[PDB]
DNA sequence: AAAAA
DNA sequence: TTTTTGG
DNA sequence: AAAAAC
């Protein structure tokens, strides 16, 4: 009957009855990220996450009793929204010049907190003024970010994600016919949209060399068809992103392939290749959500004295690595009831 | 910013 | 009170 | 040797 402070001990489905509160908390968290207040940022992200798990809307302050991750500052914000349907705090952030510039600049692929801060201090306020500047030097990632901006800023829907899945699977089985391809991320959690389409690729019989060459073979095949708009292949190195071999792509998705102008759409696609025995850890890590993953690792450390990541699960007391053929086995090792992928939308 | 140590 | 917050 | 990419 007691709501846990850990997302991995909550069922969070896509039906959010508290969007008025969580949209405001998400804006306040984002501003704290920009102001480098990591602590206050994480407190607003946890409060937003717990409200997303509620099976009813908050309509009075009494409704917040017993809910964790809701301290005094957060309850003041909830009180203000109950008062007149708006957050004065979130409204002030939305009107702030630094906040507006950071949101706009980081909306470009290849632009993060550091580059957005640099451009703001240089006096830039619009993407048109940045792009047309003759002194600025752009990374290959930023050039692609600006060239395919309108397509990348529009969300990827389910017919588009499915069309991408078909392309990925048909390219992959051409070089590794026994390979298992799984769509991960938001779409695996039941989402109708996303900023990208992510896939986990694994093969039970492939060699170390075959496993290494698959992403190169698949991207060369797409490069030949003129479908590869951007490609960054990070070699495996198996504290940041995981060491598995991965690639961050922009693919040309022809309209004819989508069962739902220029006749195509630029789509952000990420592919991850992992060894067959680590497929459960990689699937769990790549399914998300971000908050679900954070709390899984926090719970493992603080409550079980275990260490979890996308590649393994280590027990510090028994001094052994724990092995798993499925996500269910990882949850069981952690002493957690199994949370379905569509229930991990924390 | 909130909860654990 | 001080420490931790995915790493 | 910094920045972005999850
Ligand atoms: N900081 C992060 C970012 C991502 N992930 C994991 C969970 C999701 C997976 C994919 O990353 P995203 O593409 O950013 O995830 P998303 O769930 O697919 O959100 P969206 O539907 O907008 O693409 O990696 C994580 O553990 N920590
Ligand atoms: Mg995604
Ligand atoms: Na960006």
């Amino acid at each position: 009957k007691k709501i846990s402070q850990y997302a991995c001990q909550r069922r969070t489905t896509l039906n959010n009855y508290n969007q008025l509160f969580t949209d405001a908390l998400d804006i306040l968290a984002e501003n704290d990220e920009l102001r480098e207040n990591e602590g206050s940022c994480l407190a607003f992200m946890r409060a937003s996450s717990v409200l997303k798990s509620l099976p009813f809307p908050i309509t009075s302050m009494k409704d917040t009793e017993g809910i964790p991750c809701l301290g005094d500052k957060v309850k003041s914000i909830i009180e203000g929204i109950i008062e007149d349907g708006e957050s004065s705090e979130a409204k002030a952030v939305l009107n702030d010049e630094r906040y507006k510039s950071f949101k706009l600049f980081t909306s470009v692929f290849g632009v993060g907190l550091k580059t957005a801060e640099k451009w703001f201090r240089m006096g830039f306020r619009t993407l048109s003024k940045i792009q047309s500047d003759k002194s600025l030097r752009f990374t290959q990632m930023q050039k692609a970010g600006f060239l395919y901006y309108e397509d990348l800023v529009s969300c990827v829907n389910r017919p588009e994600a499915e069309a991408v899945s078909m392309l990925v699977k048909e390219a992959v089985v051409t070089f590794l016919p026994d390979a298992l391809v799984t769509m991960t991320g938001g779409f695996r959690r039941g989402k109708m949209t996303g900023h990208d389409v992510d896939f986990l690729i694994t093969s039970p019989e492939a060699t170390e060399d075959e496993e290494q060459q698959l992403l190169h073979k698949v991207t060369d095949f797409w490069k030949q068809q003129g479908l590869l708009l951007y490609c960054d292949i990070l070699e495996s190195t198996f504290v940041a992103l995981d060491h598995f071999q991965k690639c961050f792509l922009i693919l040309k998705l022809d309209h004819g392939r989508v069962h739902s102008g220029k006749g195509w759409k630029a789509i952000r696609v990420d592919l991850v290749m992992c060894p067959y025995d680590r497929r459960a850890f990689a699937l769990l890590g790549w399914t998300g959500s971000r908050q679900f993953e954070r709390d899984l690792r926090r719970y493992a450390t603080h409550e079980r004295k275990m260490m979890l990541d996308n590649h393994a699960l280590y027990d510090r007391t028994k001094r052994v690595f724990l092995e798993a053929e499925s996500e269910e086995e990882i949850f069981a090792h952690l002493g957690l009831d199994y949370i379905e992928p569509w229930e991990r939308n924390a």
